[PDB]
């Protein structure tokens, strides 16, 4: 029953998961004046070229475009990772306006939106497992500012009126989430959590200092979508968005100087 509304949003969430209010939890405010360069710090390595798309689904909280990833297709490696961690899909966090909706903020900036391509370490063997671990996951965070249209969002765009409300699916193949990439590939790391429950601490943030834009339809389509099921009282999803929790002792690294 958790949610994002008066009721059930998010200071509400730490009465069924208590982790909500543990050490290393997401989202957080990026300070960039105090995140520091970490010269051993890798370059990415993005290899989408073999991804395979299968599914878009609206789970009631988000819309997930699946992969398949029962082998190692589309990878994220290197930054501040060791080893191979296998994409499973992607979501996007919106808000109700232009100046709200993205889960981390930049120097307390809020973007439009937030795109999390979700991946696990593939030493642990399977999603759920992974969710049980410290470095079980690495989520690859990436900003949306309202502006020219993205292009290679258009297609997720289009399929939303298919998936109005919450538990309905659509098939999604051949979809290139490169097309969702900025430029550059700078980026900001930290250790931090999922962003909705269960709010496990499993998750390596790397979160990239460029931001996508995409257009004002666009994100309207993202605004057309629903909270709740079909024959049920029509509940825009919008502000589908945790805000920033405290950073304790965490330390965020720069890629970039
Ligand atoms: N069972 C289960 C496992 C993981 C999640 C989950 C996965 C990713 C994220 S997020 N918004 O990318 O941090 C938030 C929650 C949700 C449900
Ligand atoms: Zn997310």
């Amino acid at each position: 029953h958790w949610g994002y509304g008066k009721h059930n949003g998010p200071e509400h969430w730490h009465k069924d998961f208590p982790i909500a209010k543990g050490e290393r939890q997401s989202p957080v405010d990026i300070d960039t004046h105090t995140a520091k360069y970490d010269p051993s710090l890798k370059p990415l390595s993005v290899s989408y070229d073999q991804a395979t798309s299968l599914r878009i689904l609206n789970n009631g909280h988000a819309f997930n475009v699946e992969f398949d990833d029962s082998q190692d297709k589309a990878v994220l490696k290197g930054g501040p990772l060791d080893g191979t961690y296998r994409l499973i899909q992607f979501h996007f966090h919106w808000g109700s306006l232009d100046g709200q909706g993205s889960e981390h903020t930049v120097d307390k900036k809020k973007y439009a939106a937030e795109l999390h391509l979700v991946h696990w370490n593939t030493k642990y063997g399977d999603f759920g497992k992974a969710v049980q671990q410290p470095d079980g996951l690495a989520v690859l965070g990436i900003f949306l500012k309202v502006g020219s249209a993205k292009p290679g969002l258009q297609k997720v765009v289009d399929v939303l009126d298919s998936i109005k409300t919450k538990g309905k699916s659509a098939d999604f193949t051949n979809f290139d989430p490169r097309g969702l990439l900025p430029e550059s590939l700078d980026y900001w790391t930290y250790p931090g959590s999922l962003t909705t429950p269960p709010l496990l601490e499993c998750v390596t943030w790397i979160v990239l200092k460029e931001p996508i834009s995409v257009s004002s339809e666009q994100v309207l389509k993202f605004r057309k979508l629903n909270f709740n099921g079909e024959g049920e009282p029509e509940e825009l999803m919008v502000d589908n968005w945790r805000p920033a929790q405290p950073l304790k002792n965490r330390q965020i690294k720069a890629s970039f100087k």
